[PDB]
């Protein structure tokens, strides 16, 4: 197994995959790391299990179908999935706590959102759909480029999005476009 957790990219206390070589601080997993299980398997090897089971989940699909699916447990673990990635960029340490707004000539969002809310509002079940999770990750960096205007900071909110987007287009598998 690596030394470093797989998502912060340091040592620490880590928890062992028993069936890839990856490592996780405990909160760090999403979820977080189950407290009995051996064997215990991360969510990228139960990510791979879906897809293995059901190679034609692989298909492209229309993002507007993808929105409405209900969050039964599969898409609960692609959604868990699909954060922990965006976690797993440097930079996501900019939209994991909670923000606040005191810039000359810049109100704040009506509707603050940041990762460590989306994490808890997935661990308490609070997404009925896919639509409901999607749409407050795209929130959070709606809202700093509407914030940072022409500040070059603005761009942070562009490159986390694009982690996102190409990780939610993977791991959905949408259909490929020009
Ligand atoms: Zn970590
Ligand atoms: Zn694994
Ligand atoms: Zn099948």
């Amino acid at each position: 197994n690596s030394n470093i957790c797989e998502v912060c990219n340091k040592w620490g206390r880590l928890f062992c995959c028993d069936t890839c070589p990856r490592s996780f601080h405990e909160h760090c997993h999403i979820p977080s790391v189950e407290a009995n299980k051996n064997p215990w398997s991360c969510i990228f090897c139960r990510i791979k299990t879906i897809q293995e089971r059901c190679p034609e989940s692989q298909s492209g699909h229309q993002e507007s179908e993808v929105l409405m699916r209900q969050m039964l447990p599969e898409e609960q673990l692609k959604c868990e999935f699909l954060l922990l990635k965006v976690y797993c960029d440097s930079k996501s340490c900019f939209f994991a706590s909670e923000p606040y707004y005191n810039r000359e000539g810049s109100q704040g969002p009506q509707k603050p959102m940041w990762l460590n809310k989306v994490k808890t509002s997935l661990n308490e079940q609070m997404y009925t759909r896919v639509e409901g999770f999607v749409q407050d990750m795209r929130l959070i960096f709606h809202n700093h480029k509407e914030f940072y205007r022409e500040d070059k900071f603005t761009r942070l909110g562009i490159q986390v999005q694009d982690i996102f987007e190409k990780n939610f287009r993977n791991i959905f598998a949408i259909q490929e476009t020009s």
